[PDB]
């Protein structure tokens, strides 16, 4: 599991159950190509997305579906969607996790790179 | 004004308006000697809690009453309330914005500090 | 100012200096036309970016270059930058204020929106 | 396991390992006496802290001691430390994981209650 992505609910105090998730790899044209995708388990994580073989060094963009998260909870919210890009880089053997913390108009990430 | 609070919210996308703050002092004792308060503005600011003169050296705690804000809002929240604690001015006197984003099971603290 | 973006850096207690932030609108091709630039001031306050007349309806994404940001300063961060992205003005004109907290392997950021 | 504590640095990106962390359970004379405490682990979690029999509802804080941690990165921090105060709620069985994410002049704190 080289990647996996997180996702909190700050609102309710939970993890954010069955949030879609999509994966891009930056082409060398410079458009974003999918790469993977899945929805939110039961404790908002997201396994599997990808192999250690297929995920190499590049720039990639995870796009998280919060505005659907939000109004299927009666919420009206801010942000179409999360967004974070970032490069994967070879400089280590090591997990990227990919965590975000929601509130109708605010979202924080962080990275959590480990060995 | 060498100390400021902001407040915002994050559920409403707006200021935190009407939020009590208490500050306090560590005394000699080790105790928390209360030193000022007020509350949010409608621009989620909080001025003139202090002055120059009486804002001395010392470790001060600002509590952010957020169950306060968000159960006159109907709200149950989780946090009694926000605590944000630090030493101030020990290399001579600096401005600090303490600013809170708030949301009913989080909230997240920043401080802007300054040398006038 | 109907739209303005502050960034704050997490790391140093300060306003983010020297910002690049890049606004983009939706097309109605789907593609995302450049629409507005600029850079934080002293301040880390990016003003003027726009006017109420061209401010339309639509789907604006604000682009903000941490990696330039914290490269400028002999770190190397963890994101490429951090982009917003929303709905505007799709009840009318409004206010937007976009807020980000930056650290290297981190950020935040929030809306405030107000009605004039 | 009805409390768990975890540390996160987003300045590294990593766990926050060996951090300080002391729970207080407030009296009814309105002081606050030591409950549990202990230190996080290479995951940056910090496990065992309590049991489902000694954790009756009440008001708790979580003290984490951010400023010895950055100290001994040599990084000047602003906060003291971080406190997070908070009531247990009987309404439900559940489980609290209480959550830091940590800067040197900033930190955000979640709850995630479970059942
Ligand atoms: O704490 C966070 O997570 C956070 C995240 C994103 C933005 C902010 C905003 C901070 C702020 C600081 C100072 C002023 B001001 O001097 O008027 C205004 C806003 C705070
Ligand atoms: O963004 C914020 O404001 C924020 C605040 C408080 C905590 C967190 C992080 C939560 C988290 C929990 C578990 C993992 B893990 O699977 O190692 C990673 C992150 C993020």
């Amino acid at each position: 599991c080289p990647l996996m992505v997180k996702v909190l609910d700050a609102v309710r105090g939970s993890p954010a159950i069955n949030v879609a998730v999509h994966v891009f790899r930056k082409a060398a044209d410079d458009t974003w190509e999918p790469f993977a995708s899945g929805k939110t388990s039961e404790s908002g994580e997201l396994h599997g997305l990808t192999t250690e073989e297929e995920f190499v060094e590049g720039i990639y963009k995870v796009e998280i579906d919060t505005k659907s998260y939000w109004k299927a909870l009666g919420i009206s919210p801010f942000h179409e969607h999360a967004e974070v890009v970032f490069t994967a880089n070879d400089s280590g053997p090591r997990r990227y996790t990919i965590a975000a913390l929601l509130s109708p108009y605010s979202y924080s990430t962080t990275a959590v790179v480990t060995n």
